[PDB]
């Protein structure tokens, strides 16, 4: 029945990480999920999901993913209506008013797109721990009842 994209930005791996945990909680769901890197990942393909999900880091106080910037603005060109999305990132909270900046990007980008939120947007600091796992779990199920 249900079909997921999660693109991920990532450089040291903890965006990635945090990817993986989401598409193992919908996996377990019993969600058939794509999984792929923002930068090989063109948006006409990725659109072609019931939930959408952006997992990315933020940089030099507040950057976007310069790899994920195409994507990015290609996702507030598409028409998402009927869509389902979650946006979740890990940053660092040292960074103050510029702790994973990218999360509420994409989240607006979401918007503008007309796609439907899933989930409350999920910050993380740093590597993803055992509340950060919960939260991601929580963040799939109601993706999930969202699109079902
Ligand atoms: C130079 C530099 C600048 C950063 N600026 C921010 C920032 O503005 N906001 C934020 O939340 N994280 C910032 N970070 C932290 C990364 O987002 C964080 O380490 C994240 O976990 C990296 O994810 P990744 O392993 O998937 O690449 C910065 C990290 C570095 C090295
Ligand atoms: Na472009």
């Amino acid at each position: 029945m249900l079909t997921a994209h999660v693109v991920y930005a990532t450089m040291t791996g903890n965006n990635e990480e945090v990817a993986n945990i989401v598409c193992d909680s919908l996996t377990n769901l019993n969600v058939k999920v794509t999984e792929s890197e923002i930068s090989q990942t063109d948006v006409a393909d990725f659109m072609k999901a019931d939930i959408l999900v952006v997992c990315a880091y933020t940089y030099d106080e507040g950057a976007m993913p310069e790899e994920g910037l195409d994507f990015y603005d290609d996702l507030q060109s598409t028409d998402l209506t009927g869509k389902v999305y979650g946006v979740a990132g890990s940053g660092d909270k040292f960074y103050g008013e510029y702790f994973n900046t990218t999360v509420d990007h994409f989240d607006d980008a979401f918007k503008k797109a007309g796609a439907t939120s899933g989930a409350e947007k999920v910050k993380i600091d740093l590597e993803p721990y055992e509340e950060d796992i919960e939260r991601l779990n929580k963040f799939a199920e109601g993706l999930v009842k969202t699109a079902s």
